[PDB]
């Protein structure tokens, strides 16, 4: 039986994408199919249709790795914890950005009280990879100073909470004044603007040159030569963009063995269900309550723009010009 | 208070080494003086009278970073187990290679029964680097796949065999057939000739196809894209050398990325006094008393050649001719 999904005939720009009637998957022993209400574009989603980001052996091939929404049916083998009609929000392989997709229970997380299925469909991969980055990865500890590059992002919007939650002083990159501003009243110690200044010296002159403990880079290769110099003695620089690079030419070997340093790249769309649940598990019992506490320490979803799921073309365009603040939503029609 | 001590008045050359009567030095508030009987040449050494190297700040600028011999003083505020005249070996930063050294009582680490004062000057830097690289940087688990460069100098001749006690499978790079010969009867699981083959296939293929958990990387540059390559998801990669390099030059962040690989360096010589003798008591329990067990799994200390403290000048020649197949010790006149 059939089922609206955004499609791409041939890798290629963004014009390119449109909604198609699909084949509606089904359950298939320990999982449940949700009824989406609405998916959330990430940089993966950009890069896939272009053709360098293939989904893993057996997931589904269609882009959206993150989705909210209703039970609509259970499988095989469930809990029963779930049942046909709860609210849910759900960690995606793919499958996303269609009327029906098929997610193991496991990674199926509830949603926060007072949060609409438009705003909950923001939290799972920005703040699920963030929190994996921060303390699964990098081990943040309460003091640490934190260097987030690309911080007004899906990723970054979100890291600059759980820094502060985490009780870390983070810092921010990014390419714009009014982007800034907006990292501030999400509470950043600082912001830097890469394109007017060198991030490297305003760190080390904020850390009175003692440098950062953790970077989580999503650059790469034009920062390279900055993240060295500005990383503290044994500190952590974890690895997960090359947006801005992939390919390094100079002495990183020598300049992060002077700093004693560590880099740890990490990927979480390639990992096993087995280590999915235990982040998702973690996830849900240190970081999802707090999305609904009160005020004073409640973790926002940052949105930027919401759009419909036929206007996909004119939303991967807005990503791509770099214009978006935040998480950029998409609405499926039910 | 004269002393006999290895000397250089400018950088350059193994020829401007010498043995010169410098002051003798005095303990100093938890730390002894040894009365030096044996020590023994790192690579350290090398760099640094070429001045490339410089010692730690306070500590002496003299050669040798490892000693052993007997207990000759005792400084203030020793806690006093060591008592004088009792035989001793030492991690030093400096002055090892001298008549008498200043040595803190918590890096101070017995001899074996059974080995010569000779034997044991082979021990300290070489294994302890060994042990730091692997079990506290790397953490080495039972069936771990590691591959060792350089496996037949001071700190491989030690890492194959604590690996091996470690449950783990050591694969061993050196650069002769004479030379693998040794590290197959050290217990290297398999032994690859570089100047012959390419160890990245000769190590998937041992591997079969899954690569390397572990890589104690002392080349660096000229390795770093076979290194990426054989290692496995989620392998970490401890750099802790760069004598084939120190640049890189390629898509390194693109393809340790995808491995979900982890850069760990790690150094021994510059680091405080807190952690050094958190190594060495680590050393001492775990892996010590291995040094004379009996004999099926006894822990071996690898000795090439043994020169006297004026021979100075023809061991740098050795050792920057890659002759050696193991430790080179020096032996001073008491
Ligand atoms: N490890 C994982 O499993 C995983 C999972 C999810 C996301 N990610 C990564 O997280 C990063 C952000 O993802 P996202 O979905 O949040 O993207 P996003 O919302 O579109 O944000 C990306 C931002 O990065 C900045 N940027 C783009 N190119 C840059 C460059 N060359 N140099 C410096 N800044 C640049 C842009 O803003 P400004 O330049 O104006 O600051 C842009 O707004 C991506 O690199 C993505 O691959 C990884
Ligand atoms: N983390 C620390 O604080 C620490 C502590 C101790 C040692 N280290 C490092 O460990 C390394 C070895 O120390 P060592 O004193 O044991 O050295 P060593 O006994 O003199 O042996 C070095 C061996 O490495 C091989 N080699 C030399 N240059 C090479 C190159 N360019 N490419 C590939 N192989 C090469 C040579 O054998 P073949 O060519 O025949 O293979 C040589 O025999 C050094 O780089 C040293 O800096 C670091």
């Amino acid at each position: 039986i059939p089922m609206l999904a955004v499609h791409f005939d041939k890798p290629g720009g963004p014009e390119n994408l449109y909604v198609k009637e699909v084949a509606k998957p089904s359950p298939g022993e320990g999982e449940v199919l949700l009824k989406v209400a609405a998916s959330a574009l990430n940089r993966a989603d950009l890069m896939q249709r272009q053709g360098q980001y293939d989904p893993p052996p057996g997931a589904s091939n269609i882009l959206g790795l993150e989705a909210s929404g209703h039970v609509a049916e259970l499988g095989p083998g469930c809990q029963g914890h779930w049942k046909i009609g709860d609210t849910a929000m759900a960690l995606l392989p793919g499958g996303g950005q269609a009327q029906y997709v098929t997610v193991p229970e496991g990674l199926l997380m509830p949603i926060p009280e007072g949060l609409t299925l438009t705003q909950a469909a923001a939290i799972p991969e920005a703040w699920l990879t963030a929190f994996q980055l921060l303390h699964l990865v990098g081990n943040v500890q309460a003091g640490d100073y934190v260097l987030i590059h690309a911080g007004l992002s899906g990723v970054g919007t979100a890291a600059i909470q759980l820094t502060r939650m985490a009780g870390a002083i983070p810092l921010v990159t990014a390419g714009s004044q009014k982007k800034l501003q907006m990292a501030e009243k999400l509470g950043a110690a600082a912001g830097f603007n890469y394109k007017k200044e060198d991030f490297s010296e305003a760190t080390l002159k904020f850390t009175k040159g003692a440098g950062v403990n953790l970077i989580l880079d999503c650059i790469g290769g034009s920062y390279w030569e900055k993240n060295v110099n500005c990383l503290a003695l044994d500190g952590r620089w974890v690895l997960y963009g090359l947006m801005g690079g992939g390919d390094i030419n100079g002495p990183l070997f020598s300049k992060l063995l002077f700093k004693r340093g560590s880099l740890i790249t990490s990927l979480l769309r390639s990992r096993d269900n087995k280590y999915k649940q235990m982040l998702v598990n973690a996830f849900t019992e240190q970081i999802l309550p707090h999305f609904s506490t009160e005020g004073p320490q409640r973790l926002l979803p940052v949105l930027d723009r919401i759009y419909p799921v036929t206007e996909i073309q004119e939303a991967h365009k807005y990503m791509e010009a770099n214009k978006n603040i935040g998480k950029i939503v998409l609405e499926l029609p039910q």
